[PDB]
């Protein structure tokens, strides 16, 4: 059965690289401190995720729009 092993947490190592506006996202959660490089990933209100480091710009304007999602 070969569907989809390793997955700890989360993890993601790779990022965005393209701004996306917040009149369509929602907010954003923090990974996990279990990664080599973890960033943030975002979750639109009916998009999709997004893996953003809040070192970016666009990214950091977000990570003050939006206030968090986490539970």
């Amino acid at each position: 059965l070969g569907a989809s092993w390793h997955r700890p947490d989360k993890c993601c190592l790779g990022y965005q690289k393209r701004p996306l506006p917040q009149v369509l996202l929602s907010s954003w959660y923090p990974t996990s401190q279990l990664c080599s490089k973890p960033g943030v990933i975002f979750l639109t209100k009916r998009g999709r995720q997004v893996c953003a480091d809040k070192s970016k710009d666009w990214v950091k304007k977000l990570m003050q729009q939006l206030p968090v999602t986490a539970r």
